[PDB]
């Protein structure tokens, strides 16, 4: 639900975004085909991936003139992203499962470069650094917003405003060795459950070791700094 529809918006908004013909692309929910038939002009090919079969037919309908795309009637968050291939991802996501089709698509996908429109506030929390997924993602991926969508821009009108996100694929900051060690870590700092992560030598020591004089406003390379003092302690 919440399509964007007028076309005038749209080209606001792809204005933003930057996929060129050489990409292929996954859409993450085609709706209606608004942005769909935008894509498939802009880019190589497009795979639209749409759980609700009407409108699978729908966008379909809307990109009759158009061959370079594929719309799949599946589930995004069981849907299996190629492993060899290059690619990037577009998304106008549903705020109810905006979490886990991000995690889907970041932890379970190799897409360099991800475009998502979501809620302002969602996009806030993304940046934030006292939360947990901000802290998982941004090891994989550097998050920007790029612009605000006024709730008019959708239909039905949400009460709240969206923003246009970037994610962009960099080389992992934890290596596969210290996943485990790495969520624990996260969960528990951003939990306060300092104790069980740090003696309070430890703690203070790590703090002034990173730079960091103000616990409620902390940089992801301070936090990242904090994890490695974690590391050195435990052997």
């Amino acid at each position: 639900q919440n399509f964007i529809t007028s076309k005038h918006n749209i080209d606001k908004i792809m204005t933003n975004i930057r996929l060129n013909e050489h990409d292929n692309i996954f859409e993450i929910g085609s709706g209606k085909g608004h942005f769909t038939l935008e894509l498939v002009q802009r880019c190589n090919f497009v795979t639209a991936i749409e759980i609700d079969h009407k409108l699978c037919k729908t966008t379909e309908n809307k990109l009759v003139d158009h061959d370079n795309f594929q719309v799949l009637n599946k589930d995004i968050l069981q849907f299996k992203f190629p492993k060899n291939q290059s690619y990037k991802i577009f998304g106008n996501i549903p705020y109810n499962i905006s979490t886990d089709i991000i995690r889907k698509i970041v932890f379970d996908s190799i897409a360099d470069e991800i475009y998502l429109i979501v809620e302002y506030g969602f996009a806030k929390r993304l940046l934030n650094t006292k939360r947990s997924l901000a802290l998982f993602l941004m090891a994989e991926v550097d998050i920007s917003i790029l612009s605000m969508v006024p709730r008019e821009y959708f239909h039905p009108k949400p009460k709240v405003n969206s923003s246009l996100i970037r994610l962009n694929r960099k080389k992992s900051r934890i290596s596969h060795k210290d996943k485990q060690k790495y969520n624990y870590f996260v969960m528990k700092w951003v939990n306060k459950e300092y104790k069980k992560i740090f003696t309070k030598n430890q703690f203070n020591n790590s703090l002034k070791h990173a730079g960091i004089d103000d616990l409620n406003n902390i940089s992801f390379e301070q936090f990242l700094s904090l994890f490695n003092s974690y590391k050195l302690f435990n052997k």
